[PDB]
């Protein structure tokens, strides 16, 4: 059995990030489990360190786009990926801030999805908010998903955190997923994904995520 198939049940998940914030080394090792229906699920963090060089608040999207919930509509390509595995190159650029730039490996081992990330956050400001940790909130977005040739997809945000005194820092997310076999994969067609994150040396995170279209005309 493939794709979706190998997702009907409870799942589990484990995330191993390698990375470093303007040359200083951090690792991250998180777990979590999603229960089937897939859609909103929990991810407990922690660093090697007593204090994540860094806010947090960005790690949030390192810390599962084949847990999102899919109607029959629109083909769940993160899912399909399996078993084989897939790839994300990623980047989310802050306004007048830094850019973190990722490169992850998902495989799957029974019931639990294997992640390894290496990231690199470059250029982070030490009087800013990141480096201060003063974001306060992570926002909901509305990513979109767009075909990328016949075996990868692309997906576009903007991820807003609010700071401790009241502004806010955007964060431009670009991202390519890319399946890791050979076979054919149905690439599903232009849609989004809504994304509701709420977070808490260690962080619990929860996440709902789904999938819909709007109307064209």
């Amino acid at each position: 059995e493939v794709g979706p198939a190998l997702f009907q049940s409870d799942m589990t998940f484990k995330i191993f990030i390698d990375g470093e914030v303007n040359g200083q080394k951090f690792t991250i090792v998180a777990d979590g489990s999603s229960k089937f229906p897939h859609g909103d699920f929990n991810v407990h963090a922690v660093c090697e360190t007593g204090k994540l060089p860094m806010s947090w608040k960005p790690i949030c999207h390192l810390i599962e786009p084949f847990f999102a919930r899919y109607p029959d509509g629109i083909s769940h390509f993160a899912q399909e990926c399996f078993p084989e595995g897939l790839s994300i190159d990623r980047t989310v650029r802050f306004e007048n801030d830094g850019t973190m730039t990722s490169h992850h490996t998902y495989e799957l081992d029974d019931t639990c999805v294997v992640s390894r990330i290496t990231v690199n956050c470059d250029g982070f400001q030490p009087d800013g908010p990141i480096m201060r940790d003063q974001l306060v909130d992570i926002l909901p977005s509305e990513t979109h998903m767009f075909p990328h040739g016949p075996n990868a997809v692309r997906q576009t945000a903007t991820i807003g955190f609010t700071t401790a005194d009241g502004g806010k820092m955007m964060g431009h997310f670009d991202s390519k997923m890319t399946f890791n076999g050979s076979r054919a994969i149905e690439i599903p067609g232009p849609h989004f994904v809504t994304i509701i994150t709420k977070q808490t040396d260690h962080v619990c995170q929860r996440e709902v995520a789904y999938a819909h279209s709007v109307p064209r005309i």
